[PDB]
């Protein structure tokens, strides 16, 4: 509380700190006060509102080559997480995506656990300012190319660094170099082709607990994302590349007799994904 | 409770949780507070109410595309029930709506049974927000058209699944495909050619604990439903259609000697009408 | 022409009538019109001013019921198209999804003709508020019954009533009745498919000058149009249905071996698409 | 042409069109009038100008999904090239930097050409508004995350698509993946390392006309490259990869002895690298 | 508060001063208020706000050469810290870079102590308009040579006057005359090298309290601080100078065998830096 | 050349280049032109004016960062020299001020000649916009710290390198790295001392063509030059310094007994002073 304490210095007004005090104003706080929130504290003397508005003036336009104002606005920033509610028909669409794309894989559920359904235990729509406003911005820059058309889809999405995403968004840095058409971040249209990744590639040693690939105590999480694709390059064959082909904005996997058992999607830039739920569950 | 606790978190305003706690300010309470509210509970400082009003602003118009309002919004829906006191006079008027309407039909009483009165156990006004909201937009964009005029009547509906229509609304991927005008929803201003159809086609099987089409002691329900009909198109003979046929809103069926013996009303997109009154009755 | 003159007198303000005649104020220009545009034409006293707005006031919401606003706000509705430079990127995707997607269809070119390529003349933005309204509108509500997604595609439609489409928007009330799927609006991915359809069923009797199916002289017009799916039924075979299956918004007709050669879309709801480009065209 | 006409048709003016012909007045440029610019063309009725203002926000605001305004703002955008004074400082300090980074290399000159200086031609300014936004968006974002440091670095790009580039922009998609660092964009501080690359990677087969890498005759081409490294990652050997090393914005690789004769920087985004100058010349 | 008082007098105003005791208007304040802020305050009358207005520009503009405005405009001036939150990625990445950065001297840590690793404190960013401006300044001046790059870094500074430096700025007034390039500013690429001077030259006596050059209880204080290079002089051999080479603008001393370890810094001119950053840490 | 055909063809208006190729109209020159000068050369319709007006700001200030306005704006920068009419008081006063304060030197004329007076062939007054801003901005820098007094000088300065001095400015990085107080810029009050100069250090070897420093034929040049001195810091005796003592703006070596024949005055910052008369002269 001592940045508040030097600008008001500063000011010559020393003498509302008590009130400043009082109200709890911040730094932060102060430079989105105009006169009429000023005159609510009681800050009453206009030529007073006038110095303090004509400081903030000065410190956050006058200096902004040193973003001064990304340095105050780190507070209320980060993820939340919001619970659907089990009775509402959101929840129910979800959990009828998770529960009606299950399919039989041609590994006898080695990677994922040998199953027909899942037990969902809660559902959260992921909720971070910085990261959905990221994601717009490209999705807007894809819609301007591809005729206004973004392209987006919902798709699932498996991995052991789920929180990582969440709480920082997705990263082509960390991508899947292993994959199937190479460098690239990997969405699913089925939800137990993702599940085959929630604990490593190949299903990893299992749960943690048990190192049970199968296990029906652990909760595993998957992730329901957003996904941009604007125009999307159709492939059969393995294709090793580390960006999209040229003029097109992602990849798409088709299945085939002698390649692909299911659908997938590939994204070369992390910004063109945003993780909307996050859903916890076990296999029956 | 776990919603409001990271929000308050990631504005670093912890110590006033327990507040939050004794109140039972969940995260959908507390994004329809603002100063005066929060002053309420025991926020005194301006400082902690503008920095809670901010990021409610942040999560609800920042991130609009993820639609937070409508998963926090989701408490207090739903269809409800009131009793009409049958000393009213809107429980007389829909008890001689429903009296003077019987006719003796061609059948002998085999579909809805033999009998020349009712006997009224309760009747229910049907309160549901979103049902009565849809509804209205309809009606509003049906006057539009049709010079103003939404062309309202108050009709007569039968079918086994009046709950599904009181919590969800009447529905045309449910229409009566078989009907003559074809795969609609039906309505009569009879409420004996209603009754016909509590049980399901030409009555079905009757009362589920006798299987009779005319027993005297199982309670049955009908609809006293708004149907918005604009510009409805006048027929006599059958016509199987889909949709209304263009320029009109609705189809009426009027008594021909070949044809109708009573008066028919299809309409062909369920949000065309509403359940306003469920009657509970048996035949006498 | 005299409501202005009527609103005026019947005020006693009759004496204002020259201003209003040489700024050619109307009614319908007054009633959007405060006290900062009042004093920019010059009604400089503030009993007038106050006069005028509140009889407006008087007007639009005390008889509300009427609807006098809508009589008023009848101009500048309807629709403009807005041509595409043929340098900018949107002509070219346009262009290249259109050409891209030609396919040789089962019969010898007998509906579409013979053609490998589209001379492409024209391609025009369809702008139209009230259907773009209508359009938004159901988008939203079959969002929020699909957990936040639309599932908007960008699909191509063939008609011969393509300028009553772009004036009136799509109706199911002129549904392709003798469809595959029943009676609903028919979207293709490919070009060829929907060019099959712009002189009518099976072609139709070709070109309205020559009469020929195959014509390389008259111009063309296929429609690239948002469709919203929604919850979208995927189907192999043929079965007709006058709506969408319960908790659907659509159906997709996917390839089959002993099925569909390509891809189909059907909606039941005209407000479901919107018409966003007009293509004008020749075959090659 | 006929965009203007129609809108003003809609509104019930067409008898300004007149005006709006003699002054050519487009949709576009009509989009970006108030109240004084109509004034100015002659449009005196406040009535009219009301009419054509609330028309123009309707279109733009209205329907703001279909973005009309970027249909019609298309006109202006480009590359244009503004030639340097080779008497202004700017210019010799370019073509002094251009000279005194040349170095001999390992190779007798084989891919580039056996020379000591260049004899410079032309040096261009490339002008690009979106191109520059996407530069500097990208410059933001990555000196928000780098402490406020963007770490920008001007550096020379050989290429056989300098035209491509400078119309298009540098595009990751188009990445050199035979590079030591993997599929990355790659930039020198030494003017002669990227005139190796000019004529293709190795010198290609030398200029189009002689088919020699060390031709004295044909104008060359290298690019003068504005280029924001952010944290870079240190490397002294090669190693493949399709993006950044995480945490990281670019690579740098640094001289050794069994190592690089001279320092590369790659980056991996294409909008982190924007070409500033565009130079001509000749090897002597 | 007498300024004022003579200002109104001499108009003929000073009726008016009970107004402006009560709002607390100085001067200073009043220059800045025009027709709307004088009506804010209860200045009514058309003829005393004109009044006021023409005695503030006879006072501001008429007699620029006195510099009035200045003598006014000196409260609000002086530096503020703003404290970093160490939750924030801009903290972490600055910790990063003081910690990755650590080297073992060729010194035993006789100048700056034994340690591999550092407890950093806090981090502040350091805000003044008038050193900014004065950087930006010069940092345009540089960039209108060199080809409009700056050539800036983000370099550690260490001093026993980090205090004077935060609130006056660099000044080569106070330059290191012994240092190996002579007379000039010097700064590190790492912080461990910067550190060895925080205390003085060959970290003078060590700490005040305990005098002890290797102290791990008392605080230390780095500079993290933009620094313009320009067009940089490269130097491997110590070559005392006053000012830049010419046609330069800084002065890099390069690691080498038989000369530095590592790399260094020079700038002749303290308006070439702004010290953005001030560190407080402890050696480990 | 090709820069405003390009800029006009991005607009669509190459139709107007005529226009331009007849009126000169350079991009340079367009960028500076609003509706009224495009009106004066015939321009005539008010949506062409308004296209240019557009464009020109989407290239100047739509991409400042790229500072196009610099490239453009090269032309017409340079020294002029404008002769003084002899018979003017101007020049009367500036020759005097040469004669009268010329001394007999401790030396024997061996640095600048044996002579008593001058013969003055030319004064001219040096114009450079450039480099009399830069003096300017200096200048009110000092006055600002000190007492709003710049403390401004006329003194003279002889040199070999006068040429390079009138079309560059004064410059630190070429100080007189032996004078009497440091690496600065010598000015004195006395036009003999400066005189022994004009040829270098100790006279040099005289004049290029008889290798005489007392040649009577030989055309000798000194500048007549505003000195900004500031606070300035007295000195007696010789001590050498980098920069300017602290809290002072440049040094005064007075005359003493073992000291200074006659008075120097010192500034160790190029942008301190500004050469206004060039003086062409013989000795006799
Ligand atoms: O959901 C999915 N996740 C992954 C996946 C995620 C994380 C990782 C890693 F361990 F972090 F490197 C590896 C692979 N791959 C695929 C899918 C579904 S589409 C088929 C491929
Ligand atoms: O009230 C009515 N209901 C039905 C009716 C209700 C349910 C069903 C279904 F079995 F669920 F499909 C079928 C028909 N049909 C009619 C009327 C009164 S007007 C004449 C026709
Ligand atoms: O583009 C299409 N148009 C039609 C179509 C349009 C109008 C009419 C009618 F003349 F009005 F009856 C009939 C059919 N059908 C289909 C497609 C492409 S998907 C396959 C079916
Ligand atoms: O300036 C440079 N250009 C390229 C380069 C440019 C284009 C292409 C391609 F033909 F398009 F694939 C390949 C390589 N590579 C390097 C440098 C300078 S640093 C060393 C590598
Ligand atoms: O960060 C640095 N500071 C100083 C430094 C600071 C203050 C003083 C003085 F005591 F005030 F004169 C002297 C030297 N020198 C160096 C570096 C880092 S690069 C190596 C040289
Ligand atoms: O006018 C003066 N010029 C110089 C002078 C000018 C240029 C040069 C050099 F060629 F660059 F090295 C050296 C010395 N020194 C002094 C004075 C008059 S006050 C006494 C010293
Ligand atoms: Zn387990
Ligand atoms: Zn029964
Ligand atoms: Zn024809
Ligand atoms: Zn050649
Ligand atoms: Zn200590
Ligand atoms: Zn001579």
């Amino acid at each position: 509380d001592f940045s508040i304490t030097q600008f008001v210095r500063n000011l010559g007004l020393e003498h509302l700190m008590d009130i400043f005090e009082r109200e709890q104003i911040t730094l932060d706080v102060l430079v989105e006060m105009g006169h009429k929130e000023l005159k609510e504290i009681g800050i009453n003397a206009y030529g007073h509102r006038h110095k303090l508005i004509k400081g903030v003036e000065r410190l956050i336009s006058g200096q902004q080559g040193l973003n001064p104002y990304l340095t105050l606005n780190t507070s209320g920033s980060g993820t939340i997480l919001i619970d659907l509610s089990p009775d509402d028909k959101e929840f129910q669409s979800v959990e009828e995506e998770m529960q009606s794309t299950v399919r039989e894989h041609r590994d006898g559920g080695h990677a994922g656990g040998i199953f027909n359904r899942y037990n969902i235990l809660k559902i959260q729509k992921v909720c971070n300012k910085k990261l959905w406003e990221r994601y717009t911005h490209r999705r807007k820059e894809v819609s301007e190319e591809n005729h206004n058309h973004a392209n987006e889809r919902m798709l699932f999405h498996g991995s052991p660094f789920v929180n990582a995403i969440i709480h920082k968004g997705f990263d082509e840095r960390h991508a899947y170099i292993g994959g199937m058409f190479g460098a690239g971040i990997y969405f699913a249209e089925n939800s137990s082709k993702s599940n085959q990744y929630v604990y490593g590639i190949g299903g990893g040693t299992g749960c943690p607990v048990h190192k049970d690939r199968s296990c029906y105590i652990c909760h595993r999480q998957l992730l329901f994302c957003r996904v941009t694709l604007g125009k999307s390059f159709l492939q059969f064959s393995a294709m090793k590349m580390a960006h999209s082909p040229p003029g097109h904005h992602s990849v798409t996997g088709r299945p085939s007799v002698n390649g692909l058992a299911l659908a997938e999607y590939v994204i070369y830039r992390g910004e063109q994904a945003y993780p909307e739920y996050l859903i916890t569950y076990q296999i029956m």
